[PDB]
């Protein structure tokens, strides 16, 4: 049921967010990214700025979910999801949701941080629509 699917997202999210303090230190990210992560799954919450996108790219990179062009590694993102409780079907759906979101998000400004932040917003909305958003912070 919806709560068990939210717990997979919850598990994925906490694991994804673990090295955030290291990404903050390494890239001199501002304290607002920690707030944005705390509120990541809050309905209606609007992200501060592109630095939250920089934080998402760093976390992805640390989990080696990015390829050389700072784009999602589909196979590695799938396996990440499965190691944190997703079945093959759910893992594939999540990768499809991110990919769709990347495709419907043009990077006109050559700004991966902004683009990643817009991909994240698109992804968060899709998860909310599936009622797969947990009520717990990162
Ligand atoms: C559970 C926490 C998930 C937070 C949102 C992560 C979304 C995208 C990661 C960034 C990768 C896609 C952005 C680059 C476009 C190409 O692929």
């Amino acid at each position: 049921g919806s709560m068990a699917s939210q717990d997979v997202i919850k598990n994925l999210s906490m694991n994804f967010a673990k090295p955030l303090e290291d990404c903050k230190k390494e890239m001199d990210l501002p304290d607002s990214v920690t707030t944005d992560f705390y509120n990541f799954w809050k309905e209606g919450y609007e992200f501060t700025n592109r630095q939250t996108g920089c934080a998402i790219l760093c976390l992805s990179s640390k989990l080696e979910l990015l390829d050389q062009e700072l784009k999602l590694h589909h196979g590695k993102a799938q396996e990440f999801a499965k190691k944190h409780g997703a079945d093959d079907a759910m893992a594939k759906q999540l990768v499809d949701l991110i990919h769709g979101c990347a495709q419907s998000t043009p990077d006109v400004a050559d700004d991966p941080c902004m683009k990643t932040l817009n991909v994240a917003k698109c992804f968060k909305a899709k998860i909310h629509e599936l009622n797969w958003a947990p009520s717990m912070e990162l």
